[PDB]
């Protein structure tokens, strides 16, 4: 339930990890 902004190369996403 935990969003958190991954980027990646340039690449952010809003990863929710549960």
């Amino acid at each position: 339930k935990w969003c958190f902004r991954v980027c990646y190369r340039g690449i952010c996403y809003r990863k929710c990890r549960g």
